[PDB]
Parts: structure tokens; sequence; C-alpha cells
């Protein structure tokens, strides 16, 4: 099931957004507000057709994408940067190059068991994030 990443899944822990923030040049204000802030992943997974949404209590940034079809990501709200996006499976390993003004930078997002990994790379900055799937009713 390591290919199924469907649900929500709450932040658990956030390494180095604030150099993954600072490589894409965003401004100290709003990094200042965002290196604190907690994020939720929402998932629509059917195939290789994926809506994501991640929250917070500032901003949300929002992507759908299809795996292997290169698309035009316009990443409002983050850096706000055209890049050409291309999301392929490495092994189970979903993995995203953003291609444009930023060398080396893009994303890789995986499940293990409970558990959801997200590197966010720009440049020599990496960000590691853990999600853990949304605990169901009582
Ligand atoms: C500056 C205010 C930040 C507000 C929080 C929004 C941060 C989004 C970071 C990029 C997440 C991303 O591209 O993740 C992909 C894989 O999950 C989307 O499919």
């Amino acid at each position: 099931m390591t290919r199924d990443q469907n649900g929500t899944w709450e932040m658990e822990s956030n390494e180095n957004f604030e150099g993954y923030m600072k490589a894409l040049d965003i401004d100290f204000a709003t990094r200042k507000i965002a290196v604190r802030l907690t994020q939720t992943k929402v998932i629509d997974q059917d195939g290789d057709n994926f809506k994501t949404k991640t929250t917070s209590t500032f901003r949300n940034y929002d992507v759908d994408f299809t795996v292997g079809v290169e698309f035009d990501e316009y990443t409002k709200s983050l850096d706000n940067r055209h890049v050409k996006a291309l999301v392929t499976w490495e092994g189970d390993v979903l993995v995203c190059v953003q291609k444009g003004e930023k060398e080396n930078r893009g994303w890789k997002q995986w499940i293990e068991g409970d558990k959801l990994y997200l590197e966010l790379t720009c440049g020599d900055q990496v960000c590691r994030q853990v999600f853990k799937k949304k605990l169901v009713p009582r």
C-alpha cells in the first residue's frame, strides 16, 4: 500500500523549512510567521490523478497533477513563480522536478505505514517533513 497517499495527514515534524523558504527568496516577515506553522496535507488520489491541498492557519497551497504529465505550476502563496513540473514514480516515491529559475528544485513524497514523508529541495537547502495519518473517530 506504499503508493496509496490518499487521506488527511497532520504534520509531526518540519526540519529546515526556514532554509527552503530562504532559498525561494520568500520575504523575512513571511518566513517569520510561516516557520512556526503546523501544516496539514489533504490528498485525493485516483490512480495517477492527484489533487492535493497543503493547509495552515496562515495560507494554503494547492496543486493538482497527473503522474507522467508535465504541467505549468504557479506557486501561488509560496514564492509565486512559474515552473515546469513533472511528477513521476521512482519506485514507490512520488518525485517532482520543478524546472525554472531556481536550480535543483523539486520534492519527493512517500508513504511508510501511517506516515507521509516529504522532502522539499531548492538549491542547497532540503526541508524534511513528516506527517501522520489523521486519527480516525473514537
Ligand atoms: C509561506 C507560507 C507557507 C504556507 C504553507 C504552505 C506550504 C507549502 C509548501 C510546498 C508544499 C508542496 O509543494 O508539497 C507538494 C507535495 O505535497 C504538493 O503536492
